[PDB]
């Protein structure tokens, strides 16, 4: 008998930006960016905060796509505090600098 699983199909356009979700309150920017370096260099890494608390999601960028890819998996499903860091490639990037003038 002889069998085997193949099909890398890891090919994809230049995508280094990663979308991180489920960021425990304890986990802060540094932490996140610190839990990604081990995979590849980072140029843009920050977590969205609602002023005082951590929304629960951030963004991480790498030097090269390949390096970013791994992280996605090497991370996706990795527990640190209570919930697993939901890591996934961000097909599209939403850059809308705005906010509700109120308080």
């Amino acid at each position: 008998g002889s069998s085997g699983s193949s099909g890398d199909r890891i090919t994809r356009y230049q995508v280094v930006n990663l979308y991180v979700k489920n960021l425990d309150d304890g986990i802060d920017d540094e932490r996140l960016r610190k839990a990604f370096s081990p995979f590849g260099t980072i140029t843009s890494a920050k977590v969205m905060m609602e002023g005082g608390r951590s929304k629960g999601f951030g963004f991480v960028c790498f030097s090269s796509p390949e390096e970013a890819t791994k992280a996605v998996t090497e991370m996706n499903g990795r527990i640190v505090a209570t919930k697993p860091l939901y890591v996934a490639l961000a097909q599209r990037k939403e850059e809308r600098q705005s906010g509700p003038s109120s308080g």
